[PDB]
């Protein structure tokens, strides 16, 4: 299975943050872009929000390496691209996915197409990190992840009773 650049109807955003205030605010043009699939847990497929790359922001993000991925450049290995926030990860069933189109002659999706190619070269890390993340905060019940990140559970429970509507 490989990792792709998705959308995620701002319907059911709007309902999963009904019940879980980290799941990233989107609308129409205030939109959020999901990686994924990283985690199949298992009827369930897991979807990451991808920030793009000031010295504030940056620092806070290194902080937390325990729940987000720093993405990078392939052949320019120390440019950095963006970030994966495992800790707000989310289930999101068939029906809420919305493949995302690049047209990459917009310089913006050329550096996504860059972060892609990186994130599929690092793609057990990624799915590892997913785990971990998971089951650190859902199982577990581990202080520092608990905190952080999204009910996972709680956000399963709600997306089996959104597609059963």
């Amino acid at each position: 299975g490989t990792l792709r650049f998705f959308t995620v109807t701002d319907e059911y955003i709007a309902y999963l943050r009904k019940f879980e205030s980290k799941v990233h605010y989107q609308y129409e043009n205030n939109a959020s872009t999901y990686v994924g699939v990283v985690l199949k847990k298992n009827d369930f497929n897991y979807f990451i929000p991808l920030l793009s790359y000031n010295p504030e922001k940056d620092k806070a993000m290194k902080k937390r390496s325990r729940i987000v991925t720093r993405l990078f450049e392939i052949g320019n290995i120390n440019n950095p691209l963006g970030y994966l926030l495992h800790h707000n990860m989310i289930p999101v069933p068939d029906s809420e996915l919305i493949p995302l189109p690049l047209d990459l002659k917009k310089p913006k999706h050329k550096m996504m197409q860059k972060q892609l190619i990186y994130m599929k070269s690092i793609s057990e890390k990624i799915e590892n990190k997913s785990e971990v993340v998971y089951r650190k905060a859902a199982h577990e019940k581990d202080g520092y992840y608990l905190k952080f990140s999204c009910d996972f559970k709680l956000l399963e429970a709600k997306a089996t009773l959104y597609s059963k509507k």
